[PDB]
Formats: structure tokens, C-alpha cells, sequence
């Protein structure tokens, strides 16, 4: 400190920062609508401070593409710390160098297509699950809250697909797992004194709640010891050139899959279904299509979701709208220079997708939602580092194919056997969370009908 001249320095443009906050007041309208502004303010690069931490924003897709891949062991390997983690200090999002390329590597084959192959069955039992839950709302013509009915689904595939439980969270009931995972304006305070978390993790005070870590702990290692096709499975096999996965850290990576895998999959169906019933001719177009190769209700398989490209556009469309991480983030470990612009060390990199998704200057209309820019005519023309609902590089999401292929399953069925129509207490426009995450404001509620 005082930080707060660096941009200055480097002659690079931003909003003026106030003494010990930064910009982060800036952040009262959320995080997009900030980097929206800061994009058409200050043009292809910007600077801001979170305290007293320098981000460095950057919009060109060759810069983009030197951070995410081509720089990325080298340079920008590790994402902004945040915490106090605890023992997830282990867990491969939170990992950095090293520790991570590790993780990294025993994990990967976890998330193959010939591993998602084989869990498409076990995924595929839930959604008849979730059709039926869906009808006894739909039979009494209610209105209905999907985060909750795609909720109980997508926690249902976590459990299954994670560790083998196998529970109808929604009704079926108090089951001893589902209320752990229940517990599925603290993080603000650690911006404007990040020099707290070495005092909270001194204080084992965990963000994730100590009690439901200390049930999984002990969760796992009763499974364990029980069994000596699921993640839990695939990464005891692995532990059978790196030293193998410890007991602590298998539980630690199976704890970032469930919450990767729940309010993500969960929300992403919520937004797709609020788009697909405020556009009727969307729904109805995807309905056809899933009747044509699906034919009689015919359950879908891995081949057959591969086969959709009407479902992919769909799905797309929506995460361009609402791309659920918002930001990609990568910590600057060396002094580096990449297409001829400077960035000293300890600089945040900061790619904004939300405001790449919506600017004017790629997308035409770009508040509509129009699959059609996805089309196998138009998406040759989308520059993948602009549009990067998964990141790029070798720190990407790894578990995108697992989420598309355990969404499309869902939308699938779903949509094979209701229509979706707009209730009086929808929320039209929707609105996002002003807050830290992508979520509607209000929850997302519509009619269902029974085809
Ligand atoms: C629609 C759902 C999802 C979306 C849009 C999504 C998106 C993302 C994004 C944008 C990143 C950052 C990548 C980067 O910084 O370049 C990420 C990281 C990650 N995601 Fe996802 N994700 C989703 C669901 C999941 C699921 C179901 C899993 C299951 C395990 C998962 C596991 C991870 C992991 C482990 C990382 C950290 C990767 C690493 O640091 O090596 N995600 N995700
Ligand atoms: C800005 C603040 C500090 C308020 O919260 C975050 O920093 N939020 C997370 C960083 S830990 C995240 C999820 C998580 C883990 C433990 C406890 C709560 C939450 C994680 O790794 N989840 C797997 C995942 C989540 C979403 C999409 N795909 C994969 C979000 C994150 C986004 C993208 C990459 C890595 C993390």
C-alpha cells in the first residue's frame, strides 16, 4: 500500500479508486453490470482495485487466448486465493502449481467421454424421477418453483453419480445424506482486509461449514471401507509418476463436485426453462426434435443426446446469456509482457465473460435469446475466446461434458412429456441477482402442462 497508482503507472485506464476500498463500491449494481460499464467506458483494457488488490481486465481474444492457454503453467496458473479454506486448500479448484497440475492429472480420466458414457444410465434413472415429481404439480394445476424440482434432480445425480446414494431428495425423505448437502456478506469483509484469512485459517474457521465437512470425512471413509461405476469409485481406483490421492484429498475433491454439480446445474436449467417458456415457437422447435429422434418417448442415450443440435444451440444460447462463473481470474506470478502490453507480478487477470457474452460489438441484439447464432451456419463465426461458458486452457471446467450431457438429459425427458407456459407471478423481464452470483432476482416460476 498504496497500490492504488499502479494503473496510473502503466499508463493503463480504470475508475479512480477510494483509500482502502478500491472500486468495490462500484460493485452495488453487481459484478456484470461493472464490467459492462468499465468495457464501453475505458475500451480494450482496464484496471480496478478490490482493496487494495490490482485487477487488470483485458477484452482481446489473442491476449485472452496467451493468459487462458498459451501462458498458462508459465505464468498464469493459479486463480485469486480466497478464504479461509481449511482442509479444501486440497481441492483442485482452490490448488494451486504444482499441487494442482497433480490433482489435475488424477482426476482427468474421471471425466472422460467413455467414463461419462458409462454413468448416462445411472443419470438417466433420475430423470424419470424428476418427471414424476413434476407431474403431482402438474395434476394440480399450481405453479411451480423449478429450482427446487431441478434441484432434488440434480442433487440426485450428484449423490448417485458421486458416491452411489440413491435417494428422491424432493419427497423421499429425511434420508441421512440430503441434509448434510443441505448446507450445500462474509466474503465481501475479505476484500477490504484479505490480510484477515491467514488470522481465520490460524482459527480453523472453514467457509465450508466444519460440521458438514466433518460428516463427509467420516461419510467417505464408511464407504470406503465398505466396498474394500461413480466418481468416489473412479478416484479409489486411482489411488490403486504421482504420489496417489490421500483420503483427505478424495473427500475434498468430492465435496467441490457436489457444489460444482448442484447450484450450477440447477440454475442453468432454471434459465433455460424461463427461456424456453417466455419463447413458445423455442420450445415447441425442440420438442419436434426430440420426438424425431426419440420417437414414442424413446429414452434417450449418450449417442442419441450427441445426436441434438437444436438441444446444444439451446443450451448454448442460454449460457451466453448467462454464463454462471461471470468472470475468469488468473493470478500473475511472473513480471510477463504478452502482446505488447506489460503486467507486473501480483496483478489480477480478470477475463469479464458476462460482458463479453453481451457486447454489441460481437453479437448482434445480444440481450435476445436467439439460438439461431448457434446454428452450424453461424457458429463457425463465434471466436471461442469470447464466448467461454467453460473457460479455456488447461484450467478449464472440468466437468463441462459431464454438465451438458447431465442437463441435456434432463431437458430431454423434461421436455418429451411437459410443455412450459408463463404463470402471472413470473418474473418478465427476469433480473439477475444485484448480488455476488448469477441467479434470477426473484425464483424462477411457470406453469406446467402435461402433453
Ligand atoms: C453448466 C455447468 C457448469 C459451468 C458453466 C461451469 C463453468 C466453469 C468455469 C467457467 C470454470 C473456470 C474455468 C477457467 O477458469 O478457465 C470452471 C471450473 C471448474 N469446474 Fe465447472 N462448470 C459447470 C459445472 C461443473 C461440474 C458439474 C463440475 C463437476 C465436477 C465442475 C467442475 C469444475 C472444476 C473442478 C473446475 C476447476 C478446474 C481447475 O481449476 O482445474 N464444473 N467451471
Ligand atoms: C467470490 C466468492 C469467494 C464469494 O466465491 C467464489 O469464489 N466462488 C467459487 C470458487 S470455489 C467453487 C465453489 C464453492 C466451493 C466451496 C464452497 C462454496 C463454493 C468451485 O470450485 N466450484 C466448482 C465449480 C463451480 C461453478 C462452476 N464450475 C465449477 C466459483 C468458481 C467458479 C469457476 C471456477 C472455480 C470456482
Amino acid at each position: 500500500t498504496h497500490s492504488h497508482g499502479l494503473f496510473k503507472k502503466l499508463g493503463i485506464p480504470g475508475p479512480t479508486p477510494l483509500p482502502f476500498l478500491g472500486n468495490i463500491l462500484s460493485y452495488h449494481k453487481g459484478f456484470c453490470m461493472f464490467d459492462m460499464e468499465c468495457h464501453k467506458k475505458y475500451g480494450k483494457v482496464w484496471g480496478f482495485y478490490d482493496g487494495q488488490q490490482p485487477v487488470l481486465a483485458i477484452t482481446d481474444p489473442d491476449m485472452i487466448k496467451t493468459v487462458l492457454v498459451k501462458e498458462c503453467y508459465s505464468v498464469f496458473t493459479n486463480r485469486r486465493p480466497f478464504g479461509p479454506v481449511g482442509f479444501m486448500k486440497s481441492a483442485i479448484s482452490i490448488a494451486e502449481d504444482e499441487e494442482w497440475k497433480r490433482l489435475r492429472s488424477l482426476l482427468s480420466p474421471t471425466f472422460t467421454s467413455g467414463k461419462l458414457k458409462e454413468m448416462v444410465p445411472i443419470i438417466a434413472q433420475y430423470g424419470d424421477v424428476l418427471v414424476r415429481n413434476l407431474r403431482r404439480e402438474a395434476e394440480t394445476g399450481k405453479p411451480v418453483t423449478l429450482k427446487d424440482v431441478f434441484g432434488a434432480y440434480s442433487m440426485d445425480v450428484i449423490t448417485s453419480t458421486s458416491f452411489g446414494v440413491n435417494i428422491d431428495s424432493l419427497n423421499n425423505p429425511q434420508d441421512p445424506f440430503v441434509e448434510n448437502t443441505k448446507k450445500l456478506p462474509f466474503f465481501l469483509s475479505i476484500t477490504v482486509f484479505p490480510f484477515l484469512i491467514p488470522i481465520l485459517e490460524v482459527l480453523n474457521i472453514c467457509v465450508f461449514p466444519r460440521e458438514v465437512t466433518n460428516f463427509l470425512r467420516k461419510s467417505v471413509k464408511r464407504m470406503k471401507e465398505s466396498r474394500l461405476v461413480d466418481f468416489l469409485q473412479l478416484m479409489i481406483d486411482s489411488q490403486n509418476s504421482h504420489k496417489a490421492l490421500s483420503d483427505l484429498e478424495l473427500v475434498a475433491q468430492s465435496i467441490i463436485f457436489i457444489f460444482a454439480g448442484y447450484e450450477t446445474t440447477s440454475s442453468v436449467l432454471s434459465f433455460i426453462m424461463y427461456e424456453l417458456a417466455t419463447h413458445p415457437d423455442v420450445q415447441q422447435k425442440l420438442q419436434e426434435e426430440i420426438d424425431a429422434v426419440l420417437p414414442n418417448k424413446a429414452p434417450p442415450t449418450y449417442d442419441t443426446v450427441l445426436q441434438m443440435e437444436y438441444l446444444d444451440m439451446v443450451v448454448n444460447e442460454t449460457l451466453r446469456l448467462f454464463p454462471i462463473a461471470m468472470r475468469l481470474e488468473r493470478v500473475c506470478k511472473k513480471d510477463v509482457e504478452i502482446n505488447g502490453m506489460f503486467i507486473p507480478k501480483g496483478v489480477v487477470v480478470m477475463i469479464p465473460s458476462y460482458a463479453l457474452h453481451r457486447d454489441p460489438k460481437y453479437w448482434t441484439e445480444p440481450e435476445k435469446f436467439l439460438p439461431e447464432r448457434f446454428s452450424k451456419k453461424n457458429k463457425d463465426n463465434i471466436d471461442p475466446y469470447i464466448y467461454t461458458p467453460f473457460g479455456s486452457g488447461p484450467r478449464n471446467c472440468i466437468g463441462m461434458r459431464f454438465a451438458l450431457m447431465n442437463m441435456k438429459l434432463a431437458l430431454i425427458r423434461v421436455l418429451q412429456n411437459f410443455s412450459f407456459k408463463p404463470c402471472k407471478e413470473t418474473q418478465i423481464p427476469l433480473k439477475l441477482s444485484l448480488g455476488g452470483l448469477l441467479q434470477p432476482e426473484k425464483p424462477v416460476v411457470l406453469k406446467v402442462e402435461s402433453r
